[PDB]
């Protein structure tokens, strides 16, 4: 590595930061603080689903205003949007120093990168009542959302069911720091140059931070804003106990070894947030780019939070503040949490179709050495019956670390490779990263530079610094054009070596530069549209993956297929385009750990097609540790072992027994649930819905929930799982959310019935802790194959699990895995219903019976096999169930087993021959 020992900006080497931790502290500190911010309501007007009107920050004791533009939107989606602008700025009555060219306007196409519906306004949304101190717009289903904007001070309260969830500015700390030339007086240390990590950011703009205190009313846990090593229910920031002294930063960097349990930035950023408590959710989406802070306190709503003598109902405070662009600010009023996710998916995009080979095991280290190595590596999976997907190349695969280029003497032949991997229907993942070398002779450096599509230095000129390769320049895939060009390097006429099984993994997207400030680009690098890096970074990560996503669709005439992309830095919209993992973590429990809130947060703010290397990347870990990694590892959506360099090989079957045959267990109930996992998939593509869902979630009435983020739920399956985490446990005690039945996933043994409580579940190095709750039917696949391309037309077993009401529901979704036929309605997706003794299939979304040769074939593809588990006494002794599907009618035998101890009854049907595409009903008892 370059940098052995990092240098992060705590909030007081930020300047920004500091000034806008200061103003909270001056605003928290005043005696009737005011914010100096007013609507002038002479210059309000409502129309059609919008409020536009200038607000007026007094910028000096004399009274001299500046004018800021605020434009709020009722959507008719029930979401709200606020924005507030500046507009000397929009008139570009600045000058920039230095002759900076940079854009003289705040920064405001988030939008058109982050947003691609949910806009439509309400016109249904009405002014109830406006005078020259305030007005309310009722809006929403019904127009039970109400939001009373107050004009002096400014301030906005959002509001239904009869109270205030969501305030803005009630602590005065809106701040939009306004353009002023630098002059001397006839504490502004900060707002000029700054120098940080070698690097000195001249500034051009000066300071232009936003910030806003939103208040969450009533709320004691707010969730989101990742990616942090951090609880999903989020810390406070300003001190205490167990608490953090930083805010919470989103400043997507290339941070080594980082720490368990921080504020600290990492490599994707996310600035949306939800606050949930029993039966009542909100969120808001802070739509910027550039460096972001959120602090967060929690106590009682008076000045003093510890006061005596005031009601004890808690409210989160959070401040949130960025470094330039516009306060942009998406507010949902839920009431779930499933209605706000859904809301911001629609916003900023669902999860995209995945390939469906995506969803098996990735196989990855820093580095497979040679093409022979990679070819053997796929022959000892096969050797020890370890099922696997994709095996990955790291960067070494390059020649001398340009990207398009094989490394000549260790793989020399690349599509055989290629091709022996096909022979299993495998994969193979190659990285390309966004630096390419500056060196002679390297035709994609030079096309780089003379068609003007690397990022810029603060004068103009084509920015260099080093990575991987030495000295490189850096794609600007802010610019389009940029865009087109990475377009034609991925043809596989092209990027000679490449195939139909070849997907790409883009790193160091943050982007990473190793002579950097904090190991990224200066602040006042230029990009496309000259917008300056401070205003466009958080967005880095994200145009590379967009520039590789939109690649991968066509690379050969003809082709129209579905990409897949891995990224490490990210931002709201990212998952439209593929997966991210949690980066460099390391070999140790508290990581493992710490794994699974990290998941569950990428989940929970729209991007779930997420995972954490399994194994930890540095260093070597026990093989205990090892084990327990596969077991958690199973449950991620994106589910690959990767290790650094200087760490021992590890693939799985190098383990050793008994650790083999465990690691092994769970690589095969991965492959069993993929056709669960796959339509976990496709609900999160339909509304954006978390593939592993946490308490929160699936449970919004049971506020004993709130804290937890170490057991999840499944898609659609009512599969609860709570991997082991702990060094030398052999027990774990599950939160037994409700009163439903829950059964042991294996031996069918009822863990809990009838009131919410915590079980202890045995649970030895052997054991996976899965819980199926009762009211569920879910789908899997039972023969054991090599690969997920193995599968494709086995036959399905459904598991219906009842509770005390003998009634389930579930679905199963799919199609050929590949390509866009799905939007054509070529796919597969089953509602199972179990009711009154009966088990129906039908299509989820109601079409009546134009076949495809992907669904002609399905024709031979059977559920062959039924559980269900607390079957009823009264089926004992029946011998039958009669099935029916597409109009023939049969007995198929079918076993009762008794309940027995604490094992519940339950039923096998076997060789039950109806075709997963066709309605059926079967009917027992
Ligand atoms: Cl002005
Ligand atoms: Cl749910």
């Amino acid at each position: 590595e370059f940098v052995k020992e990092h240098d992060w900006k705590k909030c007081d080497q930020s300047g920004f930061c500091r000034r806008n931790r200061a103003y909270a502290d001056h605003a928290l500190s005043a005696i009737s603080w005011e914010s100096p911010y007013k609507i002038a309501p002479e210059t309000g007007s409502f129309k059609d689903g919008q409020y536009q009107a200038i607000i007026l920050k007094t910028i000096n004791d004399h009274g001299e205003t500046v004018r800021l533009p605020l434009t709020v939107s009722f959507l008719e989606s029930g979401t709200a949007r606020v924005t507030i602008d500046e507009e000397k700025r929009q008139k570009g009555e600045i000058e920039l120093r230095h002759d900076s060219k940079a854009r003289k306007e705040r920064y405001n196409e988030a939008e058109q990168w982050v947003i691609v519906g949910g806009m439509t306004l309400d016109k249904g949304a009405k002014v109830d009542y406006e005078d020259k101190t305030q007005m309310t717009v009722k809006y929403g289903p019904s127009s039970k959302f109400e939001a009373t904007i107050k004009f002096a001070p400014f301030s906005i309260d959002f509001k239904r069911d009869g109270a205030s969830h969501i305030k803005f500015n009630d602590q005065g700390l809106l701040n939009i720091e306004h353009w002023r030339p630098k002059i001397d007086p006839p504490d502004d240390s900060t707002w000029w140059e700054e120098s940080f990590g070698g690097n000195t950011d001249s500034k051009p703009r000066g300071p232009e931070s936003v910030g806003l205190d939103i208040s969450f009313v009533g709320y004691e846990h707010v969730f989101g804003i990742p990616s942090h090593a951090s609880p999903l229910s989020l810390k406070q920031t300003r001190g205490g106990e167990g608490n953090y002294n930083e805010p919470y930063r989103m400043y997507n960097a290339d941070v080594f070894e980082y720490i368990l349990d921080s504020p600290m930035t990492l490599y994707g950023s996310i600035p949306f947030m939800q606050a949930h408590r029993k039966d009542s959710s909100v969120g808001i989406f802070w739509l910027n780019a550039a460096e972001t802070w959120v602090d967060i306190t929690k106590g009682k709503d008076s000045k003093n939070p510890l006061a005596l003598g005031v009601k004890s109902k808690i409210t989160t405070r959070t401040h949130w503040f960025s470094e330039s662009g516009l306060l942009d600010v998406f507010v949902f009023l839920g009431p779930t949490p499933k209605d706000i996710i859904s809301k911001y998916a629609e916003l900023t995009g669902t999860t995209a179709m995945p390939q469906e080979f995506s969803l098996g095991y990735h196989q990855c280290r820093w580095n497979y050495v040679s093409d022979e190595d990679v070819k053997d590596v796929d022959r000892k999976m096969d050797k020890f019956n370890m099922p696997y997907d994709v095996i990955w190349l790291d960067i070494e695969y390059t020649d001398e670390k340009k990207y398009f280029t094989w490394d000549k003497h260790s793989f020399k032949d690349p599509i055989g490779m290629g091709k022996q991997l096909e022979a299993h229907g495998r994969k193979l993942v190659t990285i390309i990263d966004p630096h390419i070398k500056n060196t002679n002779n390297y035709p994609v450096v030079d096309e780089l530079k003379s068609k003007d599509l690397a990022v810029k230095t603060k004068d103009g000129s084509i920015f260099e610094g080093w990575c991987w390769p030495g000295s490189s320049h850096w794609i600007d895939a802010f610019n389009p054009a940029a865009r087109e060009w990475w377009k034609g390097l991925f043809k596989y006429d092209k990027f000679k070596g490449t195939m139909e099984n070849t997907f790409i993994w883009n790193d160091m997207n943050e982007p990473s530069v190793f002579n950097g400030p904090e190991v990224t680009m200066p602040k006042d690098n230029l990009h496309h549209g000259n917008w300056e890096h401070r205003d466009v970074h958080n967005l880095n990560g994200m145009t590379f993956q967009n520039a590789t996503y939109h690649a991968l669709l066509s690379r050969k005439p003809g082709e129209h297929r579905r990409p897949f992309v891995l990224t490490r830095a990210f931002f709201a919209g990212s998952q439209r385009l593929g997966a991210m993992w949690t980066g460099d973590n390391t070999a140790d429990w508290g990581y493992l750990k710490a794994s699974i809130p990290m998941v569950l947060s990428q989940g929970i703010a729209g991007f779930p097609f997420a995972g954490a290397d399994v194994g930890g990347f540095f260093g070597n870990p026990d093989k205990d540790l090892l084990t327990r990694w596969y077991q958690t590892g199973i449950f991620y959506p994106f589910f690959r072992a990767h290790a650094h360099i200087d760490a021992r090989r590890r693939e799985p079957y190098l383990t050793g027994e008994p650790y083999n045959t465990i690691i092994a267990a769970a690589l095969r109930l991965r492959y069993s649930l993929l056709p669960s996992w796959y339509t976990a998939f496709r609900h999160a593509h339909l509304d954006g819905t978390p593939i592993i869902k946490p308490m929160f979630y699936t449970h919004p009435s049971e506020e004993a929930g709130l804290p937890i983020d170490d057991q999840f739920f499944i898609g659609n399956t009512g599969l609860l799982a709570k991997p082991v985490t702990d060094k030398d446990r052999t027990s774990v005690d599950i939160w037994i959310p409700d009163s439903e039945v829950y059964y042991d996933y294996f031996t069918y043994d009822i863990i809990s019935a009838a009131k919410s409580k915590t079980a202890t579940l045995d649970a030895p190095l052997e054991k996976i802790p899965l819980l199926m709750r009762g009211g569920h039917v879910f789908a899997r696949r039972d023969i054991p194959r090599r690969s997920s391309a193995l599968m494709k037309w086995d036959p399905y077993t459904l598991v219906v699990v009842l509770g005390n009401d003998r009634k389930a529901e579930g679905d199963l979704y799919v199609d050929d895995g590949d390509s866009f036929d799905y939007e054509k309605g070529q796919y597969i997706h089953r509602r199972f219903i179990f009711d009154a003794n009966t088990l129906t299939s039908a299509d989820y979304e109601g079409r009546d019976d134009k076949e495809g040769e992907w669904l002609k074939k399905m024709r031979t593809v059977n559920v062959e096999k039924i559980i269900v588990v607390g079957a009823p006494a009264a089926w004992k002794g029946k011998k039958t169930v009669t099935v029916e599907s597409e109009g023939k009618t049969w007995a198929a035998a079918i076993e009762y087993n008794p309940a027995e101890k604490s094992r519940a009854a339950f039923a096998v049907v076997k060789k039950v021959g109806v075709r997963v595409g066709a309605d059926f009903k079967i009917v027992f008892g």
